[PDB]
């Protein structure tokens, strides 16, 4: 576990979940209850195109593609295939009441503050070999996994939800898939 295999700014990778195995997902599938945006579910479904995300540097933040993102610092996902932004705010979340909704929004020229996630990390530059949180920067709700699974048109794709706490669901892996 070379202490320089680092995560970088712009590069694209998939985010799986450490104790499910799943992988951050999007597609052209919006919600129909909270803001009705894009949704965002994690996929027991490997190497998938619509589950890469690309790191950029915070929404007032600006970086250098190969930099390494320091633990602590905000950033922002974008979702390759749709150009949307991992995003969150003050909707519920879809099957989980109890939890705060999770989506893919906008684009670059539409990115805002609630775009923002905090990289928790231990030490101080994101490796690659290590799990990790996502908390959102704006609302302080950590990405997890609620625990529900969804049903047609996405069968089997896991609820991903902004919980006030960290759970069993908010921990993170990275992987790079292409």
């Amino acid at each position: 576990g070379s202490d320089e295999d680092f995560v970088t700014c712009y590069s694209v990778l998939k985010f799986i979940n450490a104790n499910d195995g799943s992988r951050l997902h999007s597609h052209d599938v919006k919600y129909g209850s909270g803001s009705g945006q894009q949704s965002v579910t994690a996929v027991k479904n490997s190497d998938d195109i619509n589950s890469h995300w690309q790191i950029f540097p915070a929404l007032n933040a600006k970086c250098n593609r190969g930099d390494a993102i320091k633990c602590g610092d905000k950033i922002r996902l974008k979702h390759l295939t749709t150009g949307t932004f991992l995003h969150s705010h003050h909707f519920t979340a879809p099957l989980s009441k109890q939890h705060q909704e999770v989506s893919a929004f906008g684009s670059e020229a539409e990115s805002d503050t609630g775009d923002d996630w905090t990289v928790i990390c231990n030490g101080d530059e994101w490796l690659e070999s290590e799990q990790f949180k996502l908390r959102h920067a704006v609302t302080g709700s950590y990405l997890s996994l609620s625990g529900q699974q969804f049903g047609r048109p996405i069968h089997g794709q896991r609820e991903v939800v902004g919980t006030d706490s960290i759970t069993g669901g908010s921990a993170w892996k990275v992987a790079e898939g292409i």
